[PDB]
C-alpha cells in the first residue's frame, strides 16, 4: 504494498505434468550447452523455478496453426504469396491494453489490403506481438549510467536501479501477458474488425486527412472499386476465409523460449518439439552465432524460424544458415531478414541472394528497412528516416527483380498510435516534433499514417 | 519478485481511463451500493488496488461475440435451438493446463453433436471455464472447522488456516488464468479439435468401452450414418461454421465483475456496459436476492444472463425477475436455469412455467439437473446419483411437452477426465469406487462417459 | 424432297394435356379480342393447329426462374443493379448454331463484367435469344416488290415468293429451336465458359488486338487487378453464384406466345399465367396501342415486361403504360425502354421520366441507344453510326444524373462475330467495308469489337 | 407447310463445316465401315439429308459436362461413390411433356437421397431420357404380323403397316425431342425441385400410402433426421453442389450418332471426337458385337460408355471389351451392364469380375437387374416381378461382398407415373391388375412406387 503503489501476486507453484520424451531433451541439452549471447543475469535456482511453472500453462498458440502457417510460408517462398511482418520493437507490460493491441491489429489489416492488391497475391500477416518482451543491446551501461533496459521479460524501462534488475519472476509476467494479448487477437481477427469492408472507411480517412494524400488517392479507389466489384460478384464476408493473424517475436530468452516447448499430437504425422510461445520467431543479429545457442536451439524447433541478416553478411555464412536451419529442405522454413541501410542493400544484398539460391533450397527473402537505417536526432532521439526506409525497400526490390529471385516480404516495426518517431512521410515529421509523442521503449516506429504510407509505396513497387 | 514467489505490478503508472456516460455511472454505483451476499472479506483499499490492475487488461471476451451469443440464444427461446452449458463446478488454477482444458472442451463437442443430432437443431456451447473460479457456499465453517474454500478466486483449497484467507490478490491470479484458458479455447475451437468427423472415432470408442454400449451402439450408428450422409451430399468441414464455444460463470464476485466492465462503441446505438469476463454469466440461487447488488449488477449489463431457481422458486417471483432482467422483451437476453430435485420437478415447474409464458416475454428454461439432486455419502462424499440426475432432466422433458413449451437446454456439471464423483451410471461406480479420483475442488461432476451417457439419454428425450 | 435439297419434318399430332383453368381463360380470350397489329396473315385453323402441338410441349423456361429474375430486376429497379441486354435483331434458324450461340453468349459475359466493374453492383444478364424470330415492319412490300420479311416464326429471308409466305409451320420450327438454344445457353453458364477467369485473355485480346487499344487499357487492367485481388482473397470459381443469362424477346405473334403460356404450381404461392416461352419479352414502338392486344396480354401475363418508347412518347402515354403494366406497384415488374435518337434523347425523355417518377411507381429505365440511330447508307445497307450510339446512352446519362434517377440499364444488337454492320468504332468500319460481312437478316448489330468498346465507354459512364 | 403437317428444312444454304483431323476420319470411316446389328433400314440418300441437317444444330450436351461425368464415374469405380442410372425403357414423342419428365426426374432424385444415404457416399444420377427413343428387337415381325416397333427414332407406335414403316425424318423429330427434354432437365435441377428438404414430403407421402410403409417407415425416419442434422449444423441449399443428372441412351442408331459427333478444343490436348447427344452411351446386349460397328464407334468417341452383359458372357469376352474399350486404364471409362436373371447371377457373374479385376483395370458394375428378368404374363402383357428384380440385385451385392469388389450402381426401368407394368411390390400388382394402366413402349417400368420400394431395399443392402 500500500505504500509502494505496487500489488505483489503470488506465482501459484502448480504440479507439473510429464516431462517431454528423454531423446528430444536429450537433443536440447546438447544445443543449449553451446553459449549463448545477451541472457539475462539471474541466478540459475530463480530461472529454474521460473521455468518450471511455464512449463505446464496452457501454450500461447498451438501445433497446427504452426503447420498451418508453414504451408502459408511455402507459398510465400515459391513467389506465389508475400509476407507481411509487422508490430512494436518493445512490446511493453503497461501497453498491452485492448486499444493498443486494436491499433497494431488494425494498422496490419490495413496494410495488408493495400499490400494484397498490389501483389496480386495473398498476404500472410505476422504480428510482432504477444511475446516481444526482450531486448538486445549494444551497451550495457545506458547515458543515465544505469544497467540497460533488456525489454519487460527482464527488467523495467523505468531510469532507477531496482527496476533495471533482471527478475524472472517477469518471466512469468510474460506469459501472461502474452496469452492475454494472444487472447484478444484471435478475438478480434474473427470479429467485425477482420472484414474487408472496413477498409473502405479506414483508406479514403487516411487519404481525406493526410498531406500527399492526392498522391494515394488513385490507387485508394482503385483498391475500393476491387472491394465493390467483388462485392457485385456475391461475394459476401461469409463467403471469405476467416483472416489470420500470427504471432512472432525474437527469440532471446532462452529460458523463456525452452519454457514453452511441447510435444505434438503425433494425429499430425510424428511428435516433434515446437516453440508454443509464438507461431513464428525469429534470431536477431546480435545472437545468430551460427555456433551459438541461438542458432542450435531453432535447429530443434518445427516452428518456421527467421534470421535477421546485416550489412557483415556474407553469401558463405548465409549459406551456412541454410544448411543448419533448413537441413530437410523444405520451403519457407526459413526466412533470410535482410536489413542492410539503403545505401548498402543494392551492394550487399545480391552477392548474398545468388549464393544462397545456388543451394537449391527456397527460403523467403524479406526486407527489414528499418534496423539498417537507425541514428540519433540532434535533439538526442533514437529515430530513422521514412525516406531511408522506403528507399530500402525500393532497393531490395532491385536486387530481386534483377536477379528474377522473390522478393517476398516486408519486416517494419509499426504502431497503429499517432506518435511522433520516425523522422519525415507526409506529415514531414521534424527533429522538434520528436519531442511531442516518443513512445517507444525501444526503437522508433513508424505511426498509424506513416506504415500506411509505406504499404501504397511498397503496392506501387510490387505493380512492376 | 522470483526470490518472494511474486509478480510485482505498479499502479501509480496506470492512468487514465474515459469517464462512463453519466447515466451509466449512476445506474452502476446504484447496483454495487445494494446488499452483496457471498462476497469476500479483504480490505477495500488492496481490492481497489487489484480492480485498477483488472480495468486495464486485454478482455476475455469481446462485445461482437456477446451480441452473436444473444442472436443464437434468441435461437433457443424462440424453440429453434438447444442451449448445452457445462464444465467444471470450480476451475482450479491447478487444473488450468492444456490437457484438462481440452478435454472438457472435447466432452463438450462430443455431446452437442449428440444432442444436435437427437433435436434436429443447432446446439449453442456455452462452457464453464475461463472465470468459473469462485463459490458461494452453505456455511462459514467447513467439516474440518476451517473458514470455507470459496473457489480460487478467493482462497485455497489446501486444508490449513493460511491457505483459506481471503486474498484480492486472487482476483488478479484469475484473469491471467481465465485468459490464459480462453487464449487455448479459441485456438481448439479453430483446429481439427472441432471438426465433425472426429467424433466417429469419439463415440465408436465410447460405445466399445462402455459397459452399456450395447444400448447407446444404434443411435451412435444413426449419428455416424448422417456424418457420412452430410459429406456424401459434398459437405466438408470448409463449408461449415467454424466450432464457437463461449465462456460463463457465476457473476458472483463483485469486485472482479466490475473491473471486467467495459463500456462497447456505437455500433448498435447507445453505447452499454459489458461484462467483458465471460460471454454470459447467471446469478446463483445464493445471491439471487430480488433487491440484492447481483440482480441489480445484472440489469446494468449487456450480456445474456441466467438465475438459477431452486424449489422455493414461486411463480410470481418468476415473473418479477424476468420483468427485471429482461424488460425490453429481447428473447435471449434472460435464462431460467430450474435446479428442482428429480422428486420435485415435475409438481413446482409447471407452475412457473405457464405464469412466466404468459407476460409475453421468451426467456430460455434451461434444466440444472445436478444442484438440485445432491447428497452426502456414506464414506463422507458429497455427490450425486446419475439416475437422479438423467431422472430431472426426463421430468423437465415432460413438464415441457405437456405445456407445449420450449425445453430450452440443460446445464450440467462435466469434466473430460476419467473421475469417480458421481454415483452409478454404466460404470456403476459405488460409494466405495468414489474414493478413487474425487477431483472436483466443491461439486461432483460427471465423468466423460458420464456426460456421453447422459447426451445419448437427453438425446432420446428430445426424439420422443 | 430429294429434287428440292429440302427434307419435309412430319409434325407429330400428339395427345393435349389439360387446359388452363377456365376462369384464367375467360380473361385471356377479352384480352385477345382486342386488334392486334403486324400479325402473321395464315388462316385461322392451320394457326390453331400450331397452337394446339405447342401448348403441350416442354416449356423453355420455368416459373420459378422468372420469379428468380423478377427479384433481380426489382434490385434493379431501386437502383441497386444493373440490367443488361442483348443479342441478335432477329436470329435465324440457319445460324442458330453452336458457333453463333456460343459467341453470342461470349460478348454478353464480356460485356457483363466490363459494367460491373463499372457499375460496382450486379449486372443481370438477358440475351435476345431463343426466340427473337418475328419482327414488324414498316412496309408491306420491299425493295424487291416481295412481301417483307418478318423474321423466321413467320416466313423465310430468302428473295423469293415461295419463302415468304407466312407458314405457321415455322412457329413449331420456331419452338424446337428455341428450345435447342436455349438447352445450349444453360450448359454453356454452367461451363468453363461463365467462369470470371476467362476475362483475363478475352479482354487483353480485344485490347491487344483493337486500335484505340491503347485507350482502353487502363480500365483493362484495373478490371484485372480487380479480379486477381478476390483471388488473392481466397475466392474461387465455387466460392461465386452460377452465372445466369436469360432468354427475352419481342412478343409480336400471339399465336406463339398464347400457346406457350402455362399456369404455376401454387407451390409459390398462388396459380397465374406465365409466359414460358422465355423469362421476359418487351413490346415493339409497332404494337404497344394501349388498347391493342399486345399491351393486354402483358397485362395478363406474369413475367417482368418492357414496352419500347420512341421520339412519339408522351409523359401521360407513358403514365399509362406503367398503371396498365405495373397496377400492383412491384418493382421491376415494367422496363421502359428508351430509343428517342442521340439528338433527342436529351430532350425528349426527361419529361417522361418526370412524370412516371411522380406515380410512386419504380420501373426500370433502359436506354436503347440502338433503334432511334437508324440511316440507309450510300451503298444501300441499313446501318448505325456507332458515336449516335454512344451518344444516346451519353444522353441517357445525363438525363438520369440530372434528375436523380437511375439509369438502369441498356438494350443493344451485337453479336459475336467480326460483321460490318455498324459504323464507325475503333476499326472505323466504312460505308464501303459494310459490303464484307453484313450478315444480320435485319437491323445492323455491333461486332464483337465494337460491342465490348460500347461496354467499356458505358463503365467509364457510370464510373461518374 | 402446315397444310401438309410438315415442317420444311432446306440443305442447300447449310455448308460448310471444318473437316476433322484426318486420324480422327480414318476411324471414324473404319468403325462404320463395320457390320452393323438392328439398324433402320431407310435409304442411304435420305439419311444422309437428315445427318445434314443434325450437323448443325445445337448439341444436347458440351464435352466439358462429359468429361466431369467422366470424373465422377471415376470415383465410382474407384469405390468412392454409387451410380444410379434409371428412365423409361422406350421414351417417346408423345409422352415427352412437362409433368411425364419432371415425375421421371423426381423419382430419379427420391431415389438418389435414399441410396446416398444407404450408400454413405455420393450418387452419380443418369437418366435414361433426351434421346432413348430406339430399340433393338429379337424379332423382324410382331405378334401381330407387322414389322417391330423400334422405338420413335426409327417408326410409329401405332399398330398398322403405314406407322411401321421405317422413317428417316424421325432422326430430325429425335433430336428436336430430346433437347426440348434436356432443356426442361437443366431447368428443373437447378430449380427447387432438386433441394434436399423436398424429400422429407415425398418420403412421408411414399411411407403413408405404401400397403407396407410400416415396412420403411424406420429408414425414412433416419434420412429425415439425417437431413435435419445436416441443417442443423448450418448446411443450407446455397451450399450445397447444385443437382446434376446426366443423359444417357443405348448409342443403336449409327445414322443418328454419327451426325451427333463434334469434336472438342485444345482444353485436353489432343482434339477429341464427343458424341453430343448425350453424356454417357451403352451398347445393347444385341449390338456388341466384338467386331462390329456399334464396340468400334465406341472406341473412337471420349463418352463414358457401358456395354450390357447377358448371361452367356464369358470371363474372357468381358476382358476383350474391357481391353478395347478401356485401352488407356482410366477409371470410370467403362461401365459392365451385368444382367443375368435373377436364378443366374450368383453363378454367373464372380468368375466374369475375377477376370477383369486381375487386369489392373477399374470398370464400374453395374446390375440391370430388369433386362433378364422378364416375361410374357396369361393375359399378354411382357412383365417382370418385382421379386425378381430385387433378387438380382441382391446376388449381384453378394457377388461383389464375397470377391471384397465395389458393386458400383444400378441400371433400372422407372416412370414416375403409377403405371401397372411390374408385377408385385408393395402394391402386389397381379396379372389382372396389368391391364389397367399398361403404358409403356417397350419393357415393363417400375411405377413411382415401385422403383422408391425398390430404392429402400437397395439402401438396406449397401447398409448390411
Ligand atoms: O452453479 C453452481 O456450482 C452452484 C453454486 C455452487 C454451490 C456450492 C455449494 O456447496 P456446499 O457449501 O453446499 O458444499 O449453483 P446454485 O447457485 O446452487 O444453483
Ligand atoms: O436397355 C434396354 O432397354 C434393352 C434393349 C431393349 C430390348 C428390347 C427387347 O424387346 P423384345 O423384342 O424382346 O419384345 O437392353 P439390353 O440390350 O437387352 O440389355
Ligand atoms: O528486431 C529488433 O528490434 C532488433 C534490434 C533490437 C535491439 C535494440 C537495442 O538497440 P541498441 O539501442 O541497444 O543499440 O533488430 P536486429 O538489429 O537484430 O536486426
Ligand atoms: O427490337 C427491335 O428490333 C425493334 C425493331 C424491329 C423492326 C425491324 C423492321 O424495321 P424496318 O426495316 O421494317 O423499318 O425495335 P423497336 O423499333 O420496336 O423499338
Ligand atoms: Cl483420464
Ligand atoms: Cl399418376
Ligand atoms: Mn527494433
Ligand atoms: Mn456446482
Ligand atoms: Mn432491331
Ligand atoms: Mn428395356
Amino acid at each position: 504494498g500500500a505504500m509502494n503503489w505496487t500489488v505483489d501476486i503470488p506465482i501459484d507453484q502448480l504440479p507439473s505434468l510429464p516431462p517431454l520424451p528423454t531423446d528430444l531433451r536429450t537433443r536440447l541439452d546438447a544445443a543449449l550447452a553451446k553459449p549463448a549471447a545477451q541472457q539475462p543475469t539471474w541466478p540459475a535456482d530463480q530461472a529454474l523455478a521460473m521455468r518450471t511453472v511455464l512449463e505446464s500453462v496452457p501454450p500461447v498458440t498451438v501445433p497446427s496453426e504452426i503447420v498451418r502457417l508453414q504451408e502459408q510460408l511455402a507459398q510465400v517462398a515459391k513467389g506465389e504469396a508475400f509476407l507481411l511482418q509487422g508490430g512494436d520493437c518493445a512490446e511493453t507490460f503497461m501497453d498491452n491494453t485492448e486499444p493498443h493491441i486494436r491499433g497494431n491489429v488494425r494498422a496490419l489489416l490495413q496494410m495488408a489490403v493495400v499490400l494484397t492488391y498490389g501483389a496480386s497475391m495473398p498476404v500472410v500477416k505476422v504480428a510482432r506481438i504477444a511475446g516481444q518482451y526482450a531486448k538486445p543491446r549494444s551497451a550495457d551501461i545506458d547515458a543515465l549510467g544505469l544497467r540497460s533496459y533488456r525489454g519487460d521479460m527482464i527488467n523495467g524501462f523505468a531510469p532507477d536501479a531496482a527496476a533495471r534488475e533482471h527478475d524472472p519472476s517477469r518471466l512469468v509476467r510474460a506469459y501472461a501477458n502474452a496469452s492475454a494479448a494472444m487472447n484478444l487477437v484471435r478475438a478480434l481477427t474473427s470479429s467485425g474488425l477482420a472484414s474487408l469492408h472496413l477498409v473502405h472507411d479506414w483508406n479514403r480517412e487516411f487519404v481525406r486527412t493526410s498531406p500527399a494524400g492526392a498522391r494515394y488517392e488513385a490507387l485508394a479507389t482503385e483498391i475500393d472499386r476491387g472491394l465493390r466489384f467483388m462485392s457485385a460478384c456475391g461475394v459476401a464476408d461469409r463467403n471469405l476465409q476467416t483472416a489470420e493473424i500470427y504471432a512472432s517475436h525474437e527469440a532471446l530468452v532462452l529460458d523463456y523460449e525452452r519454457a514453452m516447448l511441447r510435444l505434438s499430437d503425433g494425429d499430425d504425422g510424428e511428435p516433434q518439439l515446437f516453440d508454443l510461445s509464438a507461431h513464428t520467431v525469429w534470431i536477431g543479429e546480435r545472437t545468430r552465432q551460427i555456433d551459438g545457442a541461438h542458432i542450435a536451439f531453432a535447429q530443434v524447433i518445427a516452428n518456421p524460424v527467421g534470421v535477421k541478416l546485416g550489412p557483415n553478411m556474407t553469401p558463405e555464412l548465409a549459406v551456412e544458415y541454410v544448411e543448419r536451419l533448413d537441413p530437410h529442405n523444405k520451403p519457407g522454413r526459413l526466412t533470410l531478414v535482410s536489413r542492410m541501410g539503403n545505401h548498402k542493400v543494392r551492394d550487399l544484398l545480391p552477392p548474398i541472394v545468388e549464393k544462397v539460391q545456388a543451394t537449391g533450397h527456397q527460403v523467403i527473402w524479406q526486407c527489414d528497412p528499418m534496423h539498417g537505417n537507425t541514428h540519433e536526432s540532434s535533439t538526442g532521439f533514437k529515430t530513422r528516416h521514412f525516406d531511408r526506409i522506403v528507399d530500402e525497400v525500393q532497393g531490395f526490390f532491385e536486387v530481386h527483380r534483377a536477379l528474377g529471385t522473390h522478393p517476398g516480404g516486408i519486416h517494419v516495426e509499426i504502431t497503429g498510435e499517432n506518435v511522433t518517431e520516425c523522422l519525415g512521410g507526409a506529415q514531414d515529421i521534424s527533429e522538434t516534433d520528436l519531442a511531442g509523442r516518443y513512445e517507444t521503449a525501444c526503437d522508433p516506429r513508424l505511426n498509424t499514417q506513416q506504415s500506411l504510407e509505406l504499404a501504397f509505396l511498397v503496392a506501387e513497387m510490387l505493380r512492376d
